[PDB]
């Protein structure tokens, strides 16, 4: 409940699902049921500007997820355009080392939108350049960064946010497509962003996921975790929220995601 | 034998740019550098075969000061293609007395069509687990500004360098930039009046915000101190293997290479 992505095209919708689908099957032994409360899975302003769904499973203790959170959000700003984000989100604990995943969809017209798709780093990639060699070297991660890259409609995309370039690994693909034509970006989509995106979260979850951490090393991965998560609320959520929902429902949807993220 | 303020081989515009930004740093800095002591050997070397020649400039910093070396470099490598490699940088590193960035600026010319520009100033810092470290030396200041300036012109693009350490260790607001290079007088413009003042502008915020006299008793605490030295001696380390280890032998010869190579390791204090 949460897979409708009623407000966004098939082919982003299929994609969304796809993606979803794969990480609950493939973690199914290792993920808990949402816990959520239902006002908290779906919400609403009041006044009916903007509508959201949640979807938040954690991780067993005794493995190495979090939690996975996927998100849809569509808001109406009062012009009549319509913001419509749809994200999936892996976190790892303090158990392993392995980097997080991250994949986020941002479109505000038929023809413009921002793709992040990244693997986050979890380790100081300069005090740790084996971290960096085995997760991202090895890996073929960047060429799919340079694959969309080529298509004449995607440009490089440069966060307004110092914190959010800081936090994406170096291989990240964070694009602006900008495909004059709705039927060129949706080709776009399923050809190049899909098999793109699937192909990011596989790695994820063979190489990152599946497999001791020192005591000094794990608590410093708590505290950069924490400090990752504690800032991109207040950057993100502690503004946006209450602007898009109301104060109401903002409270306690931020509430249960500070829980959730343990913040 | 060519000296390091003579800057053979480059265009006079790009000349001019790195005498006045060594000699800025040079002259900002006269109560923090000690003289050069290099031997002539490394200050001015080439390839026995005639194929590559360079110079390097190191000042280490005084005790007390914040300043650990400024190091110069020019290169000038005849790549067998028949083409020319031509690199001139400036970087100012700081010790684990302060917090503070890096400075570096790198002009890199490997072929006639594009001149390759590094400017930043590299964080210290892990700026994830430090936000308060990522506002005060680049939310807080205008560096981001010089980046999206330089981008506006139709002949400067984003350079993303094959290294994924390379682009780990500059900050979020590094101005990594490829310089269309065909149209020699569109070059020297693009660098005479844009690249310059970006470049005197990014070594201003280093010299008053990072080295700042001020209050220089700001003493780093104990666990903040080993964490600077520890990732310090990483970013050298790695930087020297691939730049150095990996490169001066082919272009200089084993030799000339290893006399050099030596001499780096040293100022930059690496094993
Ligand atoms: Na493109
Ligand atoms: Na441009």
């Amino acid at each position: 409940k949460f897979m409708e992505f009623p407000y966004v095209s098939p082919t982003r919708k299929q994609l969304m699902v796809d993606l979803m689908s794969t990480v609950e099957n493939r973690l199914q032994s290792q993920l808990l049921p949402c816990n959520l409360p239902p006002d908290v899975r779906n919400f609403n302003n009041p006044n009916g500007s903007a509508e959201a769904s949640l979807h938040i499973r954690s991780g067993d203790k005794s493995s190495p997820i979090d939690f996975v959170i996927g998100s849809w959000i569509h808001c109406k700003i009062p012009t009549g355009v319509s913001l419509n984000i749809t994200s999936i989100s892996g976190f790892l604990n303090s158990s392993t080392k392995a980097p997080n995943f991250v994949v986020e969809l941002i479109q505000s017209s038929s023809k413009s939108l921002v793709l992040i798709l990244d693997l986050p780093h979890r380790k100081d990639l300069v005090l740790n350049p084996d971290y960096l060699k085995e997760y991202y070297q090895d890996t073929a991660l960047d060429s799919h960064r340079q694959s969309l890259l080529k298509l004449p409609e995607v440009n490089p995309y440069v966060s307004p946010s110092l914190f959010v370039r800081s936090a994406v690994s170096p291989t990240a693909s964070m694009l602006k497509i900008d495909a004059e034509e709705e039927d060129k970006l949706e080709e776009i989509l399923r050809d190049h962003v899909s098999p793109a995106a699937k192909e990011v979260l596989e790695v994820w979850l063979e190489r990152c996921v599946k497999e001791v951490v020192g005591e000094e090393e794990r608590m410093e991965l708590e505290r950069r975790d924490k400090s990752f998560r504690r800032k991109s609320i207040e950057d993100d959520l502690d503004l946006q929220f209450p602007r898009m929902f109301g104060e109401e429902v903002s409270s306690r949807v931020v509430h249960a995601i500070k829980e959730a993220f343990g913040v």
